[PDB]
């Protein structure tokens, strides 16, 4: 039979050595065009980049050229729109509010992650520095040719501006965030005004529980919304004055009855806590309603007057199912404001249109409420447009594309992404039916079943199969009304990659592929629908960004070509020390497909069985399994892979990109049947490529990782010599509302789901021999707690039970300090040297 | 010579071990009977010279109770009486539902080291018989002998009923009159009547503000570093006296209390033991060269009419801030009264803590408290001219102030311009000594309504008379419970010491009238903790042996009454025997060695148990290393450090070493570390090991752990870091890894501020010299308390963030449900199946 590998035993410093020497994009895109027919440029391309020469984000242009040679590859050049500018705070340690808002967001890099562009006039608004800052470029002033200083925006406020957006309607006024509250300014006169008063300043901020235009924290972590407030696209001249009103859509909440917790700030020295409204599973989310904020200004652009408006009847009593607003915006033309409504158990989606006019000044005074509310016409209400309705759950999908109605038309036109319908998410063409029903809004009524519920007089289904439209976590669609395409992303071709695609809305026929096969794609569109950026890559090639040009006949829109037309950056070339993992699938004895990758030991000999690392996330919303390159986000499974152990990643059912039911199989049990797939896609490996050692398989994972890391050597101590188990979730109760009870419902209906699952519970299953289980936290981590380590070490003193513990003091959910990085690596290859081989 | 290898074990063998090592002890922890009063019985008839009131936890019981034993009028010589333990209290449970506290009484216990439930304490009213006590989260008191007679069965304890809300803390019976006891509610001092039921509040210095961070006066409180580094648990102290000023019938009575604004003093967060809730709570945490909370002396007076009501009360300050009076004052270490009630005295400490003054303060110095300057001004101008502060007694040193609590002030005669008192002083000599000081008390005249700014010995007196009762190179014991008892009918003081040996504390008598002869009343081979009767016709000694378990006995004081001083202890009956020894527990052995400068130190060695000769063993040195506690001496230890038998029943040999900067030796021997802690320490311990194994000659020097938990945790780490050739593995228990974030009364005391002392403060904080700690894994476990509130799980966290930035391993375990010490079995357990398997792995080749 087949020998045995043994890795290389190294000293200590030795395993700081390999992973030293182991370690030795443009995006945020926005087209504009050039109107000079006499220049040899066609547009402008703005985007966020890090050049090599630059250790920051910055603001960035590339001259797009009318002509290029057919034979020849033209790299754009990168011009700097800021003058030797540092974005990045001193030391790159930002307000806790900016950094909590970094951890929500993913966002490793410093300076400018994000900004706010205005195209009419060519305003960019972006935090940087601690503050504000805008430039200009385009519009009147005209194209910079090198680099300007920005203009710092002086305020009267203390403490952090948060979530600056221009006004849409008028780009003297911007929008932002202070101290729970919504405020305006004029950006050329300086002038600021507050609009919400929700925040009372108070010395105990536990009696000061309510915010206005903020994204609270499940919201953040669990929906992907970072923002609690939507401008108006247009201006409205209510009133006999002649005063211009400028509307926002906000988001109240009130924290009162929200548990508290306290999380170790960054700043250890202190030796103090932030603390957190955190919703544990089961308990109270936020109270919520959505209201209108206006304030109005005269020609010279001071702003007159503001106003608090709400429903003329509370939120509680028009939506009383409504556990969360997922989404909220405007119709184009600002006749309606919108939201997306989620009940508690997540299973019920509605999107609803709400006219201004059912919004009423607030007021103390019930004389002027009643007035206010009896003068709210009969024909003004709620529409419920679209419901979505699943025994799975509702994913918040971000398409919605309302088209704009004809003056007196009793029905709205729009797009939505519909999941629940055939278990696919797809793009469907949906006419809902208008009609009021007639309301007094002075006399306060409980609405029955379906009251403001619209028929739908026409559904078209747009796209259909298994496979996936692609509507979260930045992907959307671009709707060209001139040609009637809309270009959506999808996994039509392969799971394993996202491609660009292109459909008629009105008559709905073939898809047109506009990306490469073989690379997995993130694109985007021009809104002139002439040019798209693809930032790309294969599981073989580094990543590249090129621009593409939509080319051919304008009679024939659905076949225009996408012309390669220039470079923004070209493939990386491929370390020779890097080998790319090999992509497999196989059928489970369920007939489920499930896909996998394995890292082959580097220079692997014939008839030699390695020793493994079962590499696990497992959880839903994730997809480790895709060809896309890995070498830049998993490097260190390449250099286990170089000293000789075989890595093993496998996306069983409840990971994403596969449909409802493939990631339903985990509903009310997480942790069961994602074991179960690791093992049968283990087995699969060692049978199909026979250098697999079963003998000495770790179990190592992050998160929902070290969850699956933990239920692996619990359930199969046989399968799994070792596991090393980093920030796992090790109590479900001790997890919040928004994630948990989507995957798990409340623990009082669960109880079985939430006992089985929950790792912390099982210790006495947990090895009663050393060395079989390393635990990696950061001490700092805001998302899963500190907590969930300590109370399975609790929990394993109780059992009698031995473990090994590594702390990242200064990390939070993830390891973001190089040194930190290097130090975890070594103490992995460590373990693994001593405790995986016999 | 051969290397002994011990037997490797599965941890499931080693789990069992040590839960049979601890299971089948043949000791019985927190066993001994404590907190005794002597009471004298009245029936000549009857066969009882005393009862006798204590606390313990009897066989069938899982708590605390209070109890008493009767002493009988004789006894057969030849026969042992084993006195009955009586319930004064009827099936009463004082523990809280689960063993759970209150935050408040949880802290409380921490700063004591009270780890016993139940009825931890008691004030006793020796005249009216009155027991005032905490119990179930609640006030509960008891009447027994005086007037109400003598109970011969258990009584239900009367819970005081009130209508504050949150805890009813640190509540103490008013001397001058039983009817009243004062308590702490909500950071304030509190008074009621015991037999109306009537509750007033004195003081209102806490607003009850929603943020309690802009709430940050107390009064009658003993705050953090008070408790914890200087042994203070009470910020306020009854009058023994009522007096009768004003215009009506109205008895006036008197509470000295320490008001303190904590406003300055930095905030840190510590996790809360319910982990669940995932919250913290909030100290005032004075960090070494920050902010301590500003301090003063306040008086609350009420009065009283002859129906027990009480009719009216008074906040009285210091006509001149106590800022302006006493500029150079710090801390205030321990206050009282006169025992006619004459004066209130304060021992003061400067922020060095180099100077302590003992400074009398006459009520008539306090002036009512208001906001009217005219009303304030007409109260400063009335003060009489000849009323003054008396520094009374000054101890000033190059080393440090101990705060030792023995100050016994004699009542004055009427018109005496003088205050003789005993004092135990230590900066006189270097060792601590009882004195008796005659202080001269005379004005020559103050305007107080006229600003203050006092000259170098404003207040001091004149000293008349300063003798030394006791003299030589050993100490009278003055700190943690220590104390003199006074016969003013025998001019007797009786006191304890280690004249004998530093290795036995001894009860011993001397006459501060005619100052000559110590004579010991404690056997010999023993160490006593004594408590005498306030007769002083009985005593109770609880002592043990190295070889032999704790003993409570009474003994009987005998012989002809006109030779006081030389009376005969008598064995008269036990309150518990000693436990046998158990067969599978070997004694420690004691030596002595002289190190190269001369100094003698003294150890102790656990041998290898079945140990053969030509056989070098691993062996574990034991540390702790650091000020105020003396590992080695002649008491019983299995109780505390079973653990240390179980090592040597392995075949490890364990050593411990008492090296310069440990107690019980005197201030120079402790002054060694004085600005250089780490530095002297870890010199001795090598020392000290490198003796045993020339003598004992079954050292293995090739395979040393070094252990200790708190300051023995830093050493381990700094034998790690200054001696890696002799110590192959470190297990730091809850170490100081940078002193800068320890606290000001104990760093500074022993360091000096961090701005003075900067080499010492780096050359002592091992997280800065991580790159000192071994590149090689397996030489270094990290163990801390998650919930350690004195030696913060930051110490460990910020030695960790060191560790990883300079690339070094480690081993780390935590105890998420512990404090400063492991007190729940399952993690003690743990603790000690993780060292046996550590060393098993890591100390053998
Ligand atoms: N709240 C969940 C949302 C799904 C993904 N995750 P993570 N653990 O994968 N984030 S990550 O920053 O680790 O990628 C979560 O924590
Ligand atoms: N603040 C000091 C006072 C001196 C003794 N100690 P410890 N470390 O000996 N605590 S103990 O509870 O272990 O006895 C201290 O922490």
């Amino acid at each position: 039979p087949a020998a045995r590998f043994q890795v290389q035993k190294h000293s200590w410093d030795g395993l700081r050595s390999i992973i030293h020497g182991s370690r030795k994009a443009p995006h945020d895109f926005q087209f504009v065009q050039k109107t000079d027919e006499s220049g040899p440029h066609s547009h402008r391309l703005y985007y966020l980049g890090m050049p090599y020469g630059s250790r920051e984000n910055s603001l960035l242009y590339s001259e797009i050229p009318k002509k290029v040679r057919k034979e020849a590859l033209l790299l754009l050049s990168w011009k700097q729109m800021l003058d030797h500018f540092q974005a990045t705070p001193h030391h790159g340690v930002y307000s806790r509010e900016e950094e909590l808002l970094r951890e929500r967001k993913r966002l490793g890099v410093f300076g400018i992650t994000s900004y706010d562009f205005h195209s009419e006039s060519g305003l960019f608004l972006f935090q940087a520095s601690n503050s504000l800052f805008h430039c200009r470029d385009g519009g009147k002033n005209g194209f910079m040719v090198s680099p300007m200083k920005p203009l710092e925006i002086k305020t009267q406020c203390s403490g952090p501006r948060m979530d600056p957006k221009i006004c849409p309607a008028d780009p003297a006024f911007f929008s932002f965030i202070n101290n729970s509250d919504l405020w305006v300014a004029n950006i050329e006169t300086g002038e600021e005004r507050r609009l919400t008063f929700c925040h009372q300043g108070l010395s105990n901020v536990l009696d000061d529980p309510k915010s206005a235009g903020v994204a609270t924290f499940v919201i953040q972590e669990e929906f992907d919304r970072f923002t609690g407030y939507w401008w108006c696209p247009t201006a409205s001249w209510e009133g006999s004055e002649g005063l211009k009103t400028l509307r926002i859509l906000y988001e109240e909440v009130d924290e009162s009855e929200v548990e508290v917790i306290h999380v170790p700030s960054p700043a250890l020295e202190e030796r103090k806590t932030d603390s957190y409204r955190y919703p544990r599973t089961g308990s109270k989310n936020p109270k919520i309603a959505l209201k209108l904020a206006e304030f109005q200004t005269d020609s010279q652009g001071k702003i007159v007057s503001t106003q608090e408006k709400e429903l003329v009847q509370p939120f509680s009593s028009l939506f009383p199912k409504v556990e969360y607003i997922a989404r909220a915006g405007w119709t184009r033309d600002g006749k309606y404001a919108w939201a997306m409504f989620l009940d508690r158990p997540q299973q019920w989606l509605q999107l609803v249109l709400l006219p201004p006019a059912l919004f009423i000044p607030s007021t103390e005074n019930e004389e002027q409420r009643l007035a206010s509310a009896r003068a709210v016409p009969r024909n003004v209400q709620p529409y419920v447009v679209y419901e979505e309705v699943t025994n799975v759950w509702i994913n918040v999908h971000d398409i919605f594309y309302p088209f704009p109605q004809s003056e007196g038309e009793d029905e709205l036109c729009f797009l939505r992404a519909n999941e629940c319908k055939t278990g696919f998410c797809h793009l469907y063409k949906v006419t809902a039916v208008l009609k009021s029903q007639g309301y007094d809004w002075s006399e306060p009524f409980s609405p029955g079943e379906d009251e403001f519920k619209c028929p739908i007089k026409e559904e078209i289904a747009l796209t259909s199969g298994e496979w996936e439209v692609l509507a979260r976590h930045g992907s959307k669609i671009w709707v060209n009304e001139e040609t009637k395409l809309v270009y959506f992303q999808g996994t039509k071709d392969t799971p394993l990659e996202h491609h660009l695609y292109v459909v008629s809305y009105e008559a709905a026929g073939e898809i047109v592929r506009l990306t490469t096969p073989g690379f997995s794609h993130s694109c985007s569109m021009s809104q002139n629908f002439d040019m798209f950026v693809s930032h790309y890559s294969s599981v073989s090639t580094p990543p590249c960004v090129h621009v593409y040009k939509l080319s051919g006949p304008d009679d024939d829109p659905l076949h225009k070509q996408p012309r390669f037309w220039a470079s923004m950056m070209e493939a990386a070339s491929c370390p020779p020390d890097y080998v790319p993992p090999e992509i497999f699938h196989f059928h489970t004895r369920s007939d489920v497909r499930l896909y996998g990758m394995i890292y082959k030991p580097h220079a692997l000999q014939p008839g030699k069985k390695h020793p493994t690392v079962l590499f696990v996330y497992g959880g839903p919303q994730v997809q480790l399994v895709n060809n896309s390159f890995k070498g830049i986000k998993y490097l260190r499974l390449n250099t286990l892979a170089s000293l000789g152990y075989a890595v093993v990643v496998i996306d069983g059912r409840g990971s994403c990109q596969r449909g409802l039911r493939f990631e339903g199989a985990l509903k009310n049990q997480m942790g069961q049947v994602e074991i179960e797939d690791q093992v049968e896609g283990l087995q699969f490996v060692a049978e199909k490529y026979g250098f697999i050692d079963l003998s000495r398989v770790a179990i190592h994972g992050w998160a929902y990782g070290g969850f699956l890391s933990l239920m692996g050597l619990i359930h199969k101590p046989q399968v799994f010599k070792v596991a090393i188990a980093g920030a796992p979730v090790t109590v479900w109760m001790a997890y919040d509302t928004g994630y948990t009870e989507r995957y798990m419902d409340v623990p009082e209906n669960n109880q079985h789901g939430y006992e089985a699952g929950s790792v912390a519970l099982h210790v006495e299953k947990l090895p009663n021999e050393p060395n079989r289980l390393l635990i990696l936290h950061g001490f700092l981590d805001e998302n899963v707690h500190f907590f969930h380590t300590n109370f399975l070490v609790s929990q394993l003193i109780r059992a009698g039970k031995p473990y090994q513990l590594q702390i990242y003091p200064n990390e939070r959910h993830s390891i973001r300090c190089p040194e930190s990085g290097e130090h975890y690596e070594v103490t992995l290859l460590h373990f693994l040297q001593e405790y995986l081989h016999h």
